[PDB]
RNA sequence: ACGGAAACCUUGAUUCUAACGCUACUUCUAAAUAA
């Protein structure tokens, strides 16, 4: 709600389920997990839960930052009341196939595609895919995907400006983010910005009208029948085997269900910092799916 | 408590075998006319 936190990548892997499929921007849960990890091996895992745990603590998935803070598009708005056209029918799929391509719109026109306006995808990364051997039996033959960055794209996240969290920021711009961290796929640079004067008024946690999710968020069981019955959504998994330093084997945490980015709603609601740790297992691990919203017209 | 942790695109392999810078060739020819 406070910052425009820029992290500049080279190269990562964000897994999207299989080591050999590497998404373009990561999730919130990643880097709250990230986080949680470097405070925990830190010491200060304690004072990070506390203002986690805070109302005031807020986290987005990864956007695209060229020249410009950039956002997800609004699922759920092509709506036919400013999209209707007297094309012929060649143009009006080549125009919806377009608008189902594109999957992140910029600030300075976001508004412009509630008005119907078109617009394309932008060169921001590759993603590609390099094979790897362990010559130790010489029976062994991976896969890893990338997603080396250009064209000056970095990523973006909206935190609040707070001492705790800059210094996690920075230690972790040196530890990597997702992936084959100690192989070399990971590391970014930190950069602090002050969100622009186009984006504080409409960044914001609570009013009733339409609302687009910034973040793979869970509402409570008190307003989740509130959110589908008038929203428009997607669903993410969170699986994956939970990384944890008090087991000699991996379990795989509980599967999740999420509502991902850009998804409207007619009200805000309130997230859950949810426990998915396998039964009889002392530490916990922390599904961060809390909710930073945007205003729309 | 990051679909995450551990993995060298590594092991050996001569741009190598054959092939005359070779063939014919005198550092040599002409002495007029005048006295």
């Amino acid at each position: 709600t406070y910052k425009l936190y820029i992290m500049t990548f080279q190269n990562a892997h964000f897994g999207s389920g299989t080591l050999d499929s590497s998404k373009l921007t990561f999730s919130a849960d990643r880097i709250f997990s990230a986080l949680v990890l470097e405070a925990l091996k830190m010491g200060k895992l304690d004072a990070f839960l506390a203002e986690a745990n805070q109302d005031k603590f807020t986290l987005t998935d990864a956007f695209p930052f060229q020249f410009g803070p950039f956002l997800p598009k609004p699922i759920g708005y092509p709506k036919h009341d400013q999209i209707d056209q007297s094309v012929d029918v060649k143009e009006v799929r080549r125009q919806a196939k377009l608008s189902k391509k594109l999957q992140f719109l910029a600030l300075e026109n976001v508004d412009d595609y509630l008005n119907g306006e078109l617009f394309e995808n932008e060169e921001h990364a590759v993603i590609d895919t390099v094979t790897k051997n362990q010559p130790h039996k010489d029976d062994n033959l991976y896969q890893v995907a990338t997603t080396r960055f250009s064209n000056d794209t970095s990523l973006y996240v909206i935190a609040n400006e707070s001492d705790l969290l800059n210094e996690l920021m920075s230690s972790l711009q040196y530890s990597g983010l997702g992936g084959k961290r100690s192989s070399g796929f990971g590391r970014f640079e930190l950069d602090i910005q002050n969100i622009p004067l186009e984006l504080s008024d409409r960044l914001t946690k609570n009013h009733s009208d339409k609302v687009m999710s910034l973040t793979t968020a869970l509402p409570v069981d008190a307003d989740l029948e509130e959110a589908m019955e008038d929203g428009h959504y997607l669903l993410t998994k969170s699986s994956g085997f939970a990384f944890s330093h008090a087991t000699n084997e991996n379990y795989r945490k509980q599967d999740l269900y999420k509502f991902a980015s850009g998804s409207t709603f007619s009200k805000t609601f309130e997230g859950q910092i949810v426990d998915v740790r396998p039964l009889d297992f002392p530490h916990a691990v922390l599904n961060y799916a809390k909710p930073l919203f945007f205003k729309l017209e």
